C-alpha cells in the first residue's frame, strides 16, 4: 500500500509554521499581511473557496477582506477597482476569484493587478519571471504540488516526471517548476525530467510515458483515467483535483502500486489556500523591503 | 540517407518574402524599419550576418561598439537613450555580456516594444500563456523550419534538451503548446525536456522514444545513433567551435529521417527570424 499525501494535514503544518514566522515578522515592526479578495456574482461554489481563504488568513493573523460585486459589473468598473487598490497602501495582496463572467476578458484582470500585489501569480510579468527560473509570485497551486513532493522527500532530481495537462493556470507553472535549476536565484528547483501530456497525446504513447514515469501528476480539466498497468512500482501520484469535482486515478488498484498517492479527496485544494497565504506573506515583506 | 532540411536555403526564401513585405509596407509612407545592435567587446561575426541580412531585406541597421569595460549604468543609459529615440524601432544587445553585467536587468531595460530579441520578461511571460508577442529568433526559427519543412508535430513524441531561458525553454514551451489560443504558434507535440541532470540513461530512452529531438545545449557528439528513432527529425541547435553541433552528424544521417546540418541549418534561420521581429517590431510601433 502506498503512503498517503494527504495535503489537507499537509497544509495544517503549513499553515502553523506561517502563522509564527508572520508573527515574527510583524514583530519586528511590520503591519500583518492584507488581502482582498474580489468576488463578482453569487456562484455558490465560487463563495465557499473565498470563504476557505479568509478562513485561513484568520487563522495564519492575515487580515482578509472580500469585495463583493454583481455578476452585471462591466470590465471598466472592475479594472477600476483593482487600480484602487494598486493604489491603497493599506493593502498587500489582491485577488479575483476565478469564476469571471463572459463579459470581462481575464486577461486584461490578470494583468490588471499590480505584479507586486498578484497573489495569484497569473500576471505575465509574475508567469515570465517563473519561466526564466527566476524569483517571483509562483500560482498557487503549483506551488502546492511543488510543496506537496518537498515535505514528504520525494526525489525529483534526475526523475522521470510526467505531467498530464498543460493549462497555463495549472498544469504549465508546475511542469515549469518540476525543470527547474536549483542553483539559479528562484531557487524552486526541482530539476526532474519533465514530460509534458495534454489533450492530443495519443493514449497509447501516454500509457509508455507513465509507466517509466517516476513521478505522475494529473493536472488537466479533461477526464483522464490513471489504470495501475500505467504505473511503475514505487512511482509517485499526486490527483491536483481539477476536473462537478472528480478524481483522475483508479485509486483502489494504483494504491497497490504506487509508492505514494493523494488520498480521495487529495487535499489539493486546503494546499492551495495555505500556498496562497504563503504568497501574500512573501508579498508584504518584498513591499515592506523595498 | 536522411533528408538534409537546408536552413540557409529556407532562409534565403523567407528574406526575399520580407524584402517584399518590407517595401509594400515602406510604399504605404512609413519609414524602413531601423535596428541598432550593442556590441561590447572583441570576439561581432554574428553581427556581421545580421547586418548583412538587414541590408538584403531593407532594413537599417547600425552597429554600437562598446569597451568590454563599459559599467551595467553606462550600458542602461545607453538602452534608455534608444528606447527614448523614435528614429530607432529595434535595440538587441549581442549576448555575451560580462558578469559585472546583470543580463536580467539589461534585457529588462529595452522597451518591449523595440525588444528584438524577445528576451524582456513582458515579452517572454506574453510567450508563455500563448499570446502574440515577440519570440526569441531561434526559436522561431525552430518552429518555423518544423512547418516549412513540413514536419508534422501534432501528438508526436518529442525530446527538447536543454532548457536555457533564450533558447530551449521557448522551443519546449511552443512546441507543446496549443495551436488555438490566440499566438497560433503551439505545435501540440508531447514534450520531454532533458538538461545536464537528466542520467545519461533516461536521456537515451526518451531519445529512442522520439519522432522529434531538437538539441540546444552546445555539447558536440551529445546525440549518437545509436539514440535515434529510425526516421525522426533532429533538429540541431547547438554550435560549438572545436563550428559543429549536438549530433554526431555523419553517423545519425544514416538512421535519422531528417536532419538540420551545422553550418548551414537553424543558424541562417535565426538570422531571418530576427529580420522578421524587426519588421513586426516596426509594424506594431506604426500602427500603435
Amino acid at each position: 500500500m502506498a503512503r498517503i499525501l494527504d495535503g489537507k494535514a499537509l497544509a495544517m503544518e503549513i499553515k502553523k509554521e506561517l502563522k509564527q514566522k508572520i508573527a515574527q515578522w510583524v514583530s519586528l515592526g511590520n503591519r500583518a499581511p492584507t488581502i482582498r479578495c474580489i468576488i463578482v456574482g453569487d456562484d455558490p461554489a465560487s463563495h465557499t473557496y473565498v470563504r476557505n481563504k479568509v478562513e485561513a488568513a484568520k487563522f495564519v493573523g492575515i487580515d482578509a477582506l472580500t469585495i463583493n460585486r454583481d455578476s452585471d459589473i462591466t470590465e471598466e468598473q472592475l479594472l477600476s477597482e483593482i487600480q484602487n487598490l494598486n493604489e491603497d497602501n493599506s493593502v498587500d495582496g489582491i485577488l479575483v476569484q476565478l469564476p469571471v463572467p463572459d463579459t470581462i476578458n481575464e486577461r486584461r484582470v490578470c494583468d490588471a493587478i499590480a505584479p507586486e500585489k498578484d497573489i495569484d501569480g497569473f500576471h505575465i510579468i509574475n508567469i515570465g519571471r517563473l519561466c526564466v527560473d527566476l524569483p517571483t509570485i509562483v500560482p498557487a497551486t503549483a506551488l502546492a504540488v511543488v510543496e506537496m513532493l518537498k515535505r514528504f522527500n520525494i526525489d525529483t532530481f534526475g526523475r522521470n516526471a510526467v505531467v498530464i495537462g498543460r493549462s497555463k493556470n495549472v498544469g504549465m507553472p508546475i511542469a515549469m517548476m518540476l525543470h527547474s535549476d536549483k542553483r539559479h536565484e528562484s531557487g524552486l528547483g526541482m530539476d526532474a525530467t519533465v514530460t509534458i501530456c495534454h489533450r492530443y497525446t495519443p493514449k497509447d504513447k501516454l500509457e509508455a510515458y507513465c509507466r517509466n514515469a517516476d513521478i505522475i501528476i494529473t493536472a488537466t480539466g479533461l477526464p483522464k483515467l490513471i489504470k495501475a498497468d500505467m504505473v511503475k512500482p514505487g512511482a509517485t501520484i499526486i490527483d491536483v483535483g481539477i476536473t462537478r469535482l472528480v478524481g483522475d486515478v483508479d485509486y483502489e488498484e494504483v494504491s497497490k502500486i504506487a509508492g505514494a498517492i493523494t488520498p480521495v479527496p487529495g487535499g489539493v485544494g486546503p494546499m492551495t489556500v495555505a500556498m496562497l497565504m504563503h504568497n501574500t506573506f512573501q508579498a508584504a515583506q518584498s513591499q515592506a523591503n523595498k
